[PDB]
């Protein structure tokens, strides 16, 4: 399929606590004007990262 | 940050091998049309992430 856009991530400003639903993260990120978002782990911390085209 | 610009990260397309020096990562990222870059660890990988204002 078509050559896709490159994506950029930024940790959520609003999301609270452990990120264990990427759908919930994506919706919180929509309140921050990003179209998408996903949970990511670093060590034992799971955080919400908002996602847009760079 | 909070009273500054919000920044976005995108894993480098061109950077090869383990990211040791964030200066080297930033320079490779400049060839990718990002103004900055930095090494970040996840799992047993240290990778170069290009960095711009969202």
């Amino acid at each position: 399929g078509p050559l896709g856009s490159r994506h950029c991530l930024s940790q959520s400003h609003r999301f609270k606590g452990m990120c264990v639903s990427s759908n919930n993260c994506a919706n919180v990120c929509r309140t921050e004007s990003f179209p998408d978002g996903e949970c990511k782990s670093h060590g034992l911390e799971r955080k919400c990262f908002c996602k847009k085209v760079c």
